[PDB]
């Protein structure tokens, strides 16, 4: 009886619930609100979320992420073949053209589909909910992006139903997080919702239209490798090239564990810089016993991601042009995904929109599962959202 909302994200996922009209997003053993989309092999556990995301620079063979970017595809589908070039974990095709995911496990090889590893995040996220509600949860909504196939959504359903799961309904991100800010519920008249979605590792743009409490996906656009990891990309570029103006001409990029630990430093100066003007990138013995620190301004950040953030706006103005509307006929910009966070990014949105404030009131990394919440509240015959 008890059903729960899910995100099940390309980098991380986030499970909420709504009960008597409100939406509680639940935090993991760690206190995270949103926990890493990745499982880990070693020799002697199996760990999921967190755990499997700090180990990954000490385990990059075993470390499984990115299972989203081949659920429901076959092996030999192109967008796989240009994937796997960022994957440290091998895969394989299988006689029925399915991605085989191989790692060790206690000494053994084993061999995971992407929806058997999905399962795994989804179980995780499952439990998550039962901690903090001292109960089983069986029901579940699970969200998929709006361009999802119907091999990719049934593959998804199908980690769902692994993981223990009755999944209620599989339902687009866009939607769930219109529905999050009840945008269908709101005003009545026709609506124009531009949902701007910027994660870890995508970025999906979907126009969706709504009329009396119907929503319908008019445009999507976007790029599936935009995201917060070629941010960090781009701080990691700068610091090597940084590293080999200060140390004789040495490059860190030779060593593939000295890279994996400055991204990390990246990532977190990243995450600093969109609430304080500067951040500084350090990492003890990062090179040849070499320590490396660096400050980096706001304003570095932005000039090294200037053409990535202004791009942004291009897949916008692709949606408004295949939905044949103006800029001006959009009711509301959500911001989605925690890249969103960026004050560059709100500000260029802002500004395309000609001064239009963006809805970011839900923690844009949690409005996909808010929305998935409320969606499964309703379905289990709960109206007390509405
Ligand atoms: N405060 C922040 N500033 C900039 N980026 C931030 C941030 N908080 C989170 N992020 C970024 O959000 C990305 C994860 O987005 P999220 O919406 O949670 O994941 P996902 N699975 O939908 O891709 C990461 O690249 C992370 O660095
Ligand atoms: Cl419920
Ligand atoms: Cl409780
Ligand atoms: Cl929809």
């Amino acid at each position: 009886e008890v059903a729960i909302g899910i995100d099940l994200g390309t980098t991380y996922s986030c499970v909420g619930i709504c009960r008597n009209g409100v939406v509680d997003i639940i935090a993991n053993d760690q206190g995270n609100r949103t926990t890493p989309s990745y499982v880990a092999f070693t020799d002697t556990e199996r760990l999921i979320g967190d755990a499997a995301k700090n180990q990954a620079s000490r385990n990059p063979e075993n470390t499984v992420f990115d299972a989203k970017r081949l659920i429901g595809r076959k092996f030999s589908e192109t967008t796989v073949q240009s994937d796997m070039k960022h994957w440290p974990f091998t895969v394989k095709g299988g006689s029925d053209g399915k991605p085989m995911i191989e790692v060790s496990y206690q000494g053994e090889k084993k061999t995971f589909h992407p929806e058997e590893i999905s399962s795994m995040v989804l179980k995780k996220m499952k439990e998550v909910a039962e901690t903090y509600l001292g109960k089983p949860v069986k029901n579940a909504v699970i969200t998929v992006p709006a361009y999802f196939n119907d091999s990719q959504r049934q593959a998804t359903k199908d980690a769902g139903a692994i993981a223990g799961l009755n999944v209620l309904r599989i339902i687009n991100e866009p939607t769930a997080a219109a529905i999050a800010y009840g945008l269908d519920k709101k005003g009545k008249g026709e609506q124009n919702i531009l949902i701007f979605d910027l994660g870890g590792g995508t970025f999906d743009v979907s126009l969706l239209t709504l009329e009396d409490g119907i929503f319908e996906v008019k445009a999507t656009s976007g790029d599936t490798h935009l995201g917060g990891e070629d941010f960090d990309n781009k701080l990691v570029n700068f610091c090597v090239q940084d590293f080999k103006k200060k140390n004789g001409g040495k490059d860190v990029s030779k060593n593939s564990k000295s890279l994996r630990r400055l991204r990390t430093q990246c990532e977190k100066a990243k995450r600093v810089l969109s609430s304080s003007a500067q951040a500084t990138i350090e990492v003890d013995s990062l090179f040849d016993g070499i320590d490396y620190n660096v400050n980096i301004t706001r304003a570095k950040f932005e000039e090294l991601c200037m053409d990535q953030f202004r791009n942004t706006l291009i897949p916008v103005e692709k949606v408004l042009k295949d939905a044949k509307m103006d800029k001006s006929q959009v009711h509301e910009i959500v911001l989605v995904g925690g890249s969103t966070r960026i004050p560059k990014i709100q500000q260029l949105i802002k500004d395309f929109f000609n001064g239009k404030e963006p809805c970011k009131a839900i923690n844009p990394d949690e409005a996909v599962a808010y929305g998935a919440a409320v969606q499964a509240a309703i379905l289990s015959g709960d109206q007390s959202s509405a």
